[PDB]
C-alpha cells in the first residue's frame, strides 16, 4: 500500500489534506468541558411539605411517592431522605447509557398519577422531578456593598432582572437561584386574635375570598342577538398589588361597626419564601445564581458569554449592587487545556530537534513535523466521529498517545534515511526497500496496540467512562498513524528527502553490540535476572496504594460547619463569622473571598450547618507548596479545632464531584421486617461497635445520617374538644397557620406572581410557653386556650429519615485501611452484618453497588486482550514461539512505572493504568520491530542466529535511542509540573517516563535475549 | 411503534381528561403501563404451616413482595391474587341507628382523628435575636 | 349478557320534605354497600 | 379563562417563556395570549430534530414550571403536543 | 388592535354590609355572562 | 402474576424476578414458601 | 430564506474545494485541476 503512494504523491497529500481540513472542522464543533458524563443517569423527585417533621413527610409523602414508582425501565436503585424541614429527596439511580430524557419523563409521569394521593400543601408547593447532573458551571453571587436592601430584595433582584435573560444565553442548560424571592407575609399576632374574637382560620378564609381571579363573560358574547353592534369582553376582580391594597383586607364587622381590617390584627410585609438559608459574602449580605452547562455546549464559551451579558447588565443596577464569583472553573479548565496543547506542541519541536540531532539532515526532519499534526487533527474529526468532547481525559490521552506518533514517523523516516545511507540508493528506491522492510510490522503493531486499548473501553460502572474516553482516544490515534505511516510519509520521503556527535555515537554503538554478543554468550544468568524482575515488579504492583483521580487544587476549597443538635439559625452564625474572619484575617494572600451559607450543610438542611466556599486568589499570586489548597486546609482545620462549640472541617472538592475515595465503601442497612426506627438504629449500633473491633481493616466507619433530637409533642384531647366545642380541624389549621405557616394564595406584586403567607410573628411562636398565648374559638363564640384540651411533652425523635427500595434503612459509609483493598473490606463489612437480629439486612449502594456488579471483569479483559494480542503476533511472525519473545517484555516497562510511582509517592490511579499501558504498548512495539528484522535477516539471508540479531539490534539502536530521547523530553514538564493542574499532569507523566526509561535502556538488552533462547528451544 | 413514546404521548393526554375524572377514581389510581396480555409467569406463595390464611400471605407478599418486584427491570405489569391489609370498619346499621349516627359522622370522625398534622417548629425561622432553642412540633399522627 | 340489578329511586322532594339532604343519602348508600376508602394509616411502617 | 391578556400574559406566558433555556436545538419561541384566556407557547426547533425527543424533552421541562402556576389553569390542563402551522384539508359537510 | 373593555368593581365591604357574599356575587356574574358549566349528561350514549 | 414490558426479553427478567425472590427468602417469616406454578421460560430454555 | 442565503456562498466554496481536490487526486497534478477551475466562471456566467 505505501508503494502505491510513493509513486502516487499527490495523491496522499490530497488524502492528507481531507484529514487536516476535517479535523479543523471538528475542532469548532467539538464541545469543551473540564469532564464527561460518568455518574449514571439519576432523578431526582424534591417535594416540600411546609412546617412537618420527618415523620409526617415520610408518612404522607414520601411513602405514597415510592409506592408508584414501579414499571420504569432501567432502574438501577432509589434512595428517599425525609427531613425535619419539610423536605422530601426521592434519588432514582438508572442504568449507565440509558436516555435521560425517557427517564425523567417515566419519572414524572408515574409522579403525575401519584399526584391526587399527596396532600393539598405538597400539591400547592408542587413536587419537581429533575436530571441530577455536574455540580454547577459557575455561582453568579450578588451584593449589595451599600448595605441599603437586604438579602431578600437582593434575591427578588436576581429572580426579577437577571434569570430570565441569563437563561436566553446560548449553552446555559439551567439556572437555580441561592434565594428566595418577594412573598407577602401577613405576620398574625395572637393577642389582636383574641381581643377581636378572631382565629388564624379567618384570617386565612377573608385573604382566600379577598383575592381571587373570577371569570366575567363579555358584551354582546355569543349566542348574539340580531341587532348588537358592540362586543367587548367584561373585568370583574384583580388580584391585590400593594401591601397596603392587603392592609384594607376586611375581616369582621363585630356588631357596633368596628370595621376592623387586616393590618389591625397582623403585620402586612414582604419578605421571603423562605427564610431557612441565608448567604452572605465576607460578611455583607448576598445572593447567588447557580448556572449549569447545557448538554452540548463550550465550557470556555457561553462561561465568557455569561460575564459579557453580566457586564451589560451592570450599568443598569442599584447603587451598590455588583457580581461577584465566588466559585468558577472556566479559568482552570482554560489553563489545563492550554498546559496540554503547549505539551503537544513542545513534543513536536523536541522531536524535530532530536532528529535533526542524530539525522543531521535538514530536509528529513519536516517529514514528522508535517506528518505527526496531521494525525492529531484526525483524532479530531473521529471523536467528532463518536460524539466526545475535548475533555481532560481526552487531552490527556492525546499526550501519551504523542508518544506513539512520533516513534511511528521516526521509525519509518530514520529506515529510509539508514537504506539510502548504507545503500546508496535513490530516494524513491530507498524508501520503496525500507517501506517493503516494515510494510507487516506496522499493521502488526497497529493490530497489537488496537488489542492491547480496545478492551479497556468495555469495564462497566461509573469508572468505565473514564477509561473509555482514553481507549478511544489512543486507539483513533493509533489506527490514524498507521495509516500516516503507510501514505503520508513514504509520498515525503520520496519527493522531499534529497539523495546521498556521530563518532561517539558510533564508538557506543560498536560497543554495545559486543555487550550484546557476550550477553548471548551467556544467556543463563539474563533469564534469572529476568525472573526477580518480574518477581519485584509483582511485588511492588501489589503493594501500592489505589486511587480513583488525582485531587487537584481548582482554585476553591470548602468549609463545613455541622453545629450540635437543637442549634438555631444564629448560633451558626458567630461561628460561620469566625470562620469568615479567620480567612480574611489569617489569609489575606491566599484568599481573595469566601461565601458562607447558613443553613444549607451536606448532611441535612437544619438551622445547625454551613459552608462556606472560600476562593483563593490567583495561582500566579501562590508561589510556592505552602500556598496551595492542600497545605492551607491542613492548617485551617488545625485552626478550627480549637473551637469547642461545632465542628468545623475544611477540605477540598474532588476531581470529580459526583463519584470519589474509591478506598471507601457505602454499605447500608435495610429493615426488611417492619421492626421499626428504634430496633434499626439498635441494629446500626450494635454494627458500628462490632466494626470498631476490627481497626486493622475497617477504618472511620461512621453513620450517614442525623442522630434522634428532642420534639415538643402536643397530645389534643379529643373528648376535652368535643365537650368544649372546638372541632379538631379548627385546633390543626390554628396551629398550622400559626407555627408553621400556611401557602394561602397568590398575588401579582410587579407584572410576575408571588405567593403570599400567613404565618405568626417571631416572638410568638419560639418557646413551648408561647402556646398559652394561642385561643380557639369555640362553636359557640367562645375561646379556648391550648392549656385546656391539650397537653405537651419531649420525646425523642428521627430528624432526617431515609429510606433505600422502599423500606427503611441506615447508610453507614466507611474506609478500608491501609494495605488493604476495598474489596477485602466489602466481604467484612457483609459478615458483620449477617451476625446482626432478624429481620434487618444490608446492601451496597453507590460506588460499592458498582464494584459488587462488575466484579473481577479485568482479568477476564486482559487475558483476552492477551490471547488476541498473541494471536496477531502469531500472524505476524509465522512461528508460534517468536511471538512469546516479544510478550516477555511488559515487566521491562512495568518495573520502571512502578519505581517513579513508589519513588514519587504517586497512586495507582487511572493516569497511572494509562500511562502503564502506553509504556507497554512503546515496549512491545520496540520488541516487534527488533525481532522482525531479525526475522527477516534469518530468513532472506540465511544467518546463523547470532549475527542475524547482532545486525537487526544494530541497525534498530538509533531509532530507539532517537524516540525515547525525545518523549523522555517531552513529559519531563508534565513531571516538572507544579503550576494550576499539575496534579493530573504529574500523575500521569511521572509514570510514564519512569516506565519508558527502564523499557529501552535494559529491554534493548533482553529482546536478542529472548529471541536467541526462543529460537533455540523450539 | 416504539413502546417509551406511545406510552408518553397517550399518558399526556391522559392528562388532560384525568381532573374530570370523579375523585374517587382519582385517589384510587388510574395506571398507564405498557405490557403484553398474557402472564410472563406465575409466582404463588403458600404457607407450609397452618399459621397463616389466605389473608395474611397475600398481605405479606404485597407489603414484601410486590412493590420490589413490579420495579424490576423488564417486568411491566404485576397482578395481586389478593389484597393487603387495610383498616375495614364494619359498620353495625342497628347500632348506627341507636345512637342517632350515619356512616357519614363515621367517615368524618376517622377523617378528623386519623390525620397526620404538621405543626411547625419551635424557633422556627425567622427565629427572634437571641434564640438558643430550635425542635420540631409533633400535632398528630395517624393510628397505627 | 344481561344480569338483573337493583333500581332504587330516590325521590328528591320527599327527601327535602323530610328534612335530608341529598347527599348523606347518597353517601350512606354507598359508604354502606360498596365502601368508601376514607384515609390513610400506619401498619408496621406501611401506608394502607 | 375570564383574564385578559395582561393579566395572563404575566402568570403564564412569562412564567413558562422563561423555562424553556436548555432545550436542545431549538431555533426560536413565539407566544401569544388572548382575552379569552388561551396561551399558545410555540416552539420551532432545528431542522432534522427529533420530533418525538423534543416533545419529552418540552414537557419534561414544562412540568418545572405547573407549581409557579396558577390554580386555575391546573383543572383546565396543559396541553404539550408537536404541532404543524396550516390545514391539509377541510371535510365540508351540508345538508342538502 | 387594542378594544374597549368594560371593568366592573366591587365594594366588598359594601357587599357584605347588605348580605350578599363575594362568593355569590362572583359565581353569580359569571354563570349570567360568562356561562358556567355544571356538569355531563347523556345524549345517544355520548357525554356532552 | 408477572408480565413482561413490551419490547422486554423474557429470560433475563425472569433470571432477575428469581434473583429478587432468593434475595427475599432469607427475610421470610417461618412457614412461608414460594412455588411456581406457571413458569413458561424452561420451556424455551429445554428447546434451545 | 435568510439561513439559505447565508450559507449558500460557503456550500459554493466547499463544492469548489472538494471538486479541486478530487481532480487533483485523480490527474496526479496541480495544474491539471487548475486549467479545470478556470472554465466553472464560463458556466456560471451562463447560468446568471
Ligand atoms: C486513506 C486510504 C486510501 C488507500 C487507498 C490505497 C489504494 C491502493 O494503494 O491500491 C492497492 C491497495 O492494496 C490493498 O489491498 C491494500 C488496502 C488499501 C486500500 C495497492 O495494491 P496494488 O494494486 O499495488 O497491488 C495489489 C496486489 N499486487
Ligand atoms: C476497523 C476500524 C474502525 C472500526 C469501527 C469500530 C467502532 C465501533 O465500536 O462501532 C460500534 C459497534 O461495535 C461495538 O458495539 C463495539 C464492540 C466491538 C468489539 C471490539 C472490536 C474493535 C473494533 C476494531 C477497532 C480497532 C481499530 C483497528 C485498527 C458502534 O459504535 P459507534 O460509536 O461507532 O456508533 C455510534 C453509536 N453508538
Ligand atoms: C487487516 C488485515 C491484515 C493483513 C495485512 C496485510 C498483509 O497481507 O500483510 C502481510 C503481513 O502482515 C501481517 O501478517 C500483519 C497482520 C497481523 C495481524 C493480522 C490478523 C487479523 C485478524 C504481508 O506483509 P509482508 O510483505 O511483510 O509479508
Ligand atoms: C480523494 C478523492 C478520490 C479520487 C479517486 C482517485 C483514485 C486514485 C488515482 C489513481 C488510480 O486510478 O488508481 C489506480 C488504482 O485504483 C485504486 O486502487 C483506487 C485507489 C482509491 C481508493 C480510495 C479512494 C477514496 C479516498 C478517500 C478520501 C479520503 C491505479 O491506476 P494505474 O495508474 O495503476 O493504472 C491506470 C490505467 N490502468
Amino acid at each position: 500500500m505505501p508503494n502505491f503512494f510513493i509513486d502516487r504523491p499527490i495523491f496522499a497529500w490530497v488524502i492528507a489534506i481531507i484529514i487536516m481540513l476535517a479535523g479543523g472542522l471538528a475542532i469548532l464543533k467539538l464541545p469543551v468541558a473540564q469532564y464527561p458524563t460518568i455518574a449514571p443517569p439519576a432523578v431526582t423527585i424534591s417535594a416540600s411539605y411546609p412546617g412537618a417533621d420527618a415523620k409526617t413527610v415520610q408518612d404522607t409523602v414520601t411513602q405514597v411517592i415510592e409506592q408508584n414508582m414501579n414499571g420504569i425501565d432501567n432502574l438501577m436503585y432509589m434512595s428517599s431522605n425525609s427531613d425535619s424541614t419539610g423536605t422530601v429527596q426521592i434519588t432514582l439511580t438508572f442504568e449507565s447509557g440509558t436516555d435521560a430524557d425517557i427517564a425523567q419523563v417515566q419519572v414524572q409521569n408515574k409522579l403525575q398519577l401519584a399526584m391526587p394521593l399527596l396532600p393539598q400543601e405538597v400539591q400547592q408547593q408542587g413536587v419537581s422531578v429533575e436530571k441530577s447532573s455536574s455540580s454547577f458551571l459557575m455561582v453568579v453571587g450578588v451584593i449589595n456593598t451599600d448595605g441599603t436592601m437586604t438579602q431578600e430584595d437582593i434575591s427578588d433582584y436576581v429572580a426579577a432582572n437577571m434569570k430570565d435573560a441569563i437563561s436566553r444565553t446560548s449553552g446555559v442548560g439551567d439556572v437555580q437561584l441561592f434565594g428566595s424571592q418577594y412573598a407577602m407575609r401577613i405576620w398574625m399576632n395572637p393577642n389582636e386574635l383574641n381581643k377581636f374574637q378572631l382565629t388564624p382560620v379567618d384570617v386565612i378564609t377573608a385573604i382566600k375570598a379577598q383575592n381571587a381571579q373570577v371569570a366575567a363573560g363579555q358584551l354582546g358574547g355569543t349566542p348574539p342577538v340580531k341587532g348588537q353592534q358592540l362586543n367587548a369582553s367584561i373585568i370583574a376582580q384583580t388580584r391585590l398589588t400593594s401591601t397596603e391594597e392587603f392592609g384594607k383586607i376586611l375581616l369582621k364587622v363585630n356588631q357596633d361597626g368596628s370595621r376592623v381590617l387586616l393590618r389591625d390584627v397582623a403585620k402586612i410585609e414582604l419578605g421571603g419564601e423562605n427564610y431557612d438559608i441565608i448567604a452572605e459574602f465576607n460578611g455583607q449580605p448576598a445572593s447567588g445564581l447557580g448556572i449549569k452547562l447545557a448538554t452540548g455546549a463550550n465550557a470556555l464559551d457561553t462561561a465568557a458569554a455569561i460575564r459579557a451579558e453580566l457586564a451589560k447588565m451592570e450599568p443598569f443596577f442599584p447603587s451598590g449592587l455588583k457580581i461577584v464569583y465566588p466559585y468558577d472553573t472556566t479559568p482552570f479548565v482554560k489553563i489545563s487545556i492550554h498546559e496540554v496543547v503547549k505539551t503537544l506542541v513542545e513534543a513536536i519541536i523536541l522531536v524535530f530537534l532530536v532528529m535533526y540531532l542524530f539525522l543531521q539532515n535538514f530536509r528529513a526532519t519536516l517529514i514528522p513535523t508535517i506528518a505527526v499534526p496531521v494525525v492529531l487533527l484526525g483524532t479530531f474529526a473521529v471523536l467528532a466521529a463518536f460524539g466526545f468532547s475535548i475533555n481532560t481525559l481526552t487531552m490527556f490521552g492525546m499526550v501519551l498517545a504523542i508518544g506513539l506518533l512520533v516513534d511511528d514517523a521516526i521509525v519509518v523516516v530514520e529506515n529510509v534515511e539508514r537504506v539510502m545511507a548504507e545503500e546508496g540508493l535513490p530516494p524513491k528506491e530507498a524508501t520503496r526497500k525500507s517501506m517493503g522492510q516494515i510494510q507487516g510490522a506496522l499493521v502488526g503493531i497497529a493490530m497489537v496496540l488496537s488489542a492491547v486499548f480496545v478492551p479497556m473501553a468495555f469495564f462497566g460502572g461509573s469508572t468505565g467512562a473514564i477509561y473509555r474516553q482514553f481507549s478511544i482516544t489512543i486507539v483513533s490515534a493509533m489506527a490514524l498513524s498507521v495509516l500516516v505511516a503507510l501514505i503520508l510519509t513514504p509520498a515525503l520521503c520520496a519527493t522531499m528527502l534529497k539523495p546521498i556527535f556521530n563518532r561517539m555515537f558510533e564508538k557506543s554503538t560498536h560497543h554495545y553490540t559486543d555487550s550484546v554478543g557476550g550477553i548471548l554468550r551467556s544467556t543463563g544468568r539474563y533469564l534469572v535476572l529476568y525472573l526477580i524482575i518480574v518477581v519485584g515488579m509483582a511485588y511492588l504492583f501489589v503493594r501500592l496504594p489505589s486511587s480513583f483521580l488525582p485531587d487537584e487544587d481548582q482554585g476553591v476549597f470548602m468549609t463545613m460547619v455541622q453545629l450540635p443538635a437543637g442549634a438555631t439559625q444564629e448560633r451558626t452564625q458567630k461561628v460561620l463569622n469566625e470562620v469568615t474572619h479567620y480567612y480574611l484575617t489569617k489569609e489575606k494572600n491566599n484568599v481573595e473571598s469566601v461565601f458562607a451559607v447558613n443553613g444549607f450543610g451536606f448532611a441535612g438542611r437544619g438551622q445547625n450547618t454551613g459552608i462556606a466556599f472560600v476562593s483563593l486568589k490567583d495561582w500566579a499570586d501562590r508561589p510556592g507548596e505552602e500556598n496551595k489548597v492542600e497545605a492551607i486546609t491542613m492548617r485551617a482545620t488545625r485552626a478550627f479545632s480549637q473551637i469547642k462549640d461545632a465542628m468545623v472541617f475544611a477540605f477540598n472538592l474532588p476531581a470529580i464531584v459526583e463519584l470519589g475515595t474509591a478506598t471507601g465503601f457505602d454499605f447500608e442497612l435495610i429493615d426488611q421486617a417492619g421492626l421499626g426506627h428504634e430496633k434499626l438504629t439498635q441494629a446500626r449500633n450494635q454494627l458500628l461497635a462490632e466494626a470498631a473491633k476490627h481497626p486493622d481493616m475497617l477504618t472511620s466507619v461512621r453513620p450517614n445520617g442525623l442522630e434522634d433530637t428532642p420534639q415538643f409533642k402536643i397530645d389534643i384531647d379529643q373528648e376535652k374538644a368535643q365537650a368544649l366545642g372546638v372541632s379538631i380541624n379548627d385546633i390543626n389549621t390554628t396551629l398550622g397557620a400559626a407555627w408553621g405557616g400556611s401557602y394561602v394564595n397568590d398575588f401579582i406584586d410587579r407584572g410576575r406572581v408571588k405567593k403570599v403567607y400567613v404565618m405568626s410573628e417571631a416572638k410568638y411562636r419560639m418557646l413551648p410557653d408561647d402556646i398559652g398565648d394561642w385561643y380557639v374559638r369555640a362553636a359557640d363564640g367562645q375561646m379556648v386556650p391550648f392549656s385546656a384540651f391539650s397537653s405537651s411533652r419531649w420525646e425523642y425523635g428521627s430528624p432526617r429519615l431515609e429510606r433505600y427500595n422502599g423500606l427503611p434503612s441506615m447508610e453507614i459509609l466507611g474506609q478500608a485501611a491501609p494495605g488493604k483493598s476495598t474489596g477485602e473490606a466489602m466481604e467484612l463489612m457483609e459478615q458483620l452484618a449477617s451476625k446482626l437480629p432478624t429481620g434487618v439486612g444490608y446492601d451496597w449502594t453507590g460506588m460499592s453497588y458498582q464494584e459488587r456488579l462488575s466484579g473481577n471483569q479485568a482479568p477476564s479483559l486482559y487475558a483476552i486482550s492477551l490471547i488476541v494480542v498473541f494471536l496477531c503476533l502469531a500472524a505476524l511472525y509465522e512461528s508460534w514461539s517468536i511471538p512469546f519473545s516479544v510478550m516477555l517484555v511488559v515487566p521491562l516497562g512495568v518495573i520502571g512505572a512502578l519505581l517513579a510511582a513508589t519513588f514519587r509517592g504517586l497512586t495507582n490511579d487511572v493516569y497511572f493504568q494509562v500511562g502503564l499501558l502506553t509504556t507497554i504498548g512503546l515496549s512491545a512495539k520496540n520488541a516487534i520491530l527488533i525481532v522482525e528484522f531479525a526475522k527477516d535477516l534469518m530468513d532472506k539471508e540465511g544467518k546463523g542466529l547470532i549475527e542475524a540479531t547482532l545486525d537487526a539490534v544494530r541497525m534498530r539502536l538509533r531509532p530507539i535511542l532517537m524516540t525515547s530521547l525525545a518523549f523522555i523530553l517531552g513529559v519531563m514538564p508534565l513531571v516538572i509540573s507544579t503550576g494550576a493542574g499539575s496534579g493530573a499532569q504529574n500523575a500521569v507523566g511521572t509514570g510514564v517516563m519512569g516506565g519508558m526509561v527502564t523499557a529501552t535502556v535494559l529491554a534493548i538488552f533482553f529482546v536478542p535475549v529472548f529471541f536467541v533462547v526462543v529460537r533455540r528451544r523450539f
